[PDB]
DNA sequence: TTGACTCTCTTAAGAGAGTCA
DNA sequence: TTGACTCTCTTAAGAGAGTCA
């Protein structure tokens, strides 16, 4: 279908539109006890969001462009991994936030990975804390911590060992 | 069912039952390098399971009694918690496997915690590698790791900074 | 060709409830 | 009363596709 060029056309464009999103700065946990800051480029919360753009869920967005009649529409974050291969080790490529915000459409806050290994950054103790990801955590993760476990395992009786 | 007595007799029979399911061990990595034994008591796979057991899912179970003539139902693995208050800061409070084998229900293999928190143990370092979980974890969680992201984050033109 | 809405789906950690014998 | 099945739902990280003007 679109060639290489028509895709780099693409991706220049969502580049353009999203460059004019507000940019918000957020002053973020990094690990370590050490604090960051990122500057994310952040979709309208609602309609006009920008060329291209609209909102098919309360945080999902796709982008859409029409090329020789027809239209093509893409995940709104998926556009900078379109030259990328789209699945590893038998699993989906999802854009995977590292900034932590949905509404951030910068590409310098994504990357292109396994679901698992997106939902694992929220956990993450980030790239001052002890990150192990190949491609770096730009912040600890908002979930990272000790927890809040109600009851601990325990039993009644004798019946069982660890 | 309603009275502190019926739940220790559910969770007092739950055990009996659970406590006769074959004991599997299994070694586990608990990072730093460190591996440790766990002693699971695993459901059977096929029916029957136990008494009082039966299954809803490929891998979900429900446990069942009759009290004062009605029959009360619980996740298979929510009994030992039954006297726990089933919310923390407005989130439910899940059955969590320490040992993250579904069919094990040792009750010292589990603990009692938001959704949340209960997924972040699958990308925990373990009780070896810098788990900082208040209710420590029993192993290095199955999905720590350097991932593998196949894109990291990059633009085309020169809108973004991070 | 474009905007602003609409709908349902995926995954992998967890759930509740009904039908029969 | 107990057993062995059936179905759909929840959550929070992510998706594709339709309708109308
Ligand atoms: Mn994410
Ligand atoms: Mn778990
Ligand atoms: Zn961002
Ligand atoms: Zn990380
Ligand atoms: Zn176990
Ligand atoms: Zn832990």
């Amino acid at each position: 279908a679109l060639t290489n060029a028509q895709i780099l056309a693409v991706i220049d464009s969502w580049e353009e539109t999203v460059g004019q999103f507000p940019v918000i700065t957020h002053h973020v946990p990094l690990g370590g006890g050490l604090q960051g800051t990122l500057h994310c480029y952040e979709i309208p919360l609602a309609a006009p969001y920008g060329v291209g753009f609209a909102k098919n869920g309360p945080t999902r967005w796709q982008y859409k462009r029409t090329i020789n009649q027809v239209v093509h529409r893409w995940g709104s974050h998926t556009v900078p991994f379109l030259l990328e291969p789209d699945n590893i080790n038998g699993k989906t490529c999802t854009a995977s936030h590292l900034c932590h915000n949905t509404r951030c459409h910068n590409p310098l806050h994504l990357c292109w990975e396994s679901l698992d290994d997106n939902k694992g950054r929220n956990w993450c103790p980030g790239p001052n804390g002890g990150c192990v990801h190949a491609v770096v955590c730009l912040r600890q993760g908002p979930l990272y911590g000790p927890g809040a476990t109600v009851a601990g395992p325990q039993q009644r009786g004798s019946h069982f060992v660890v």
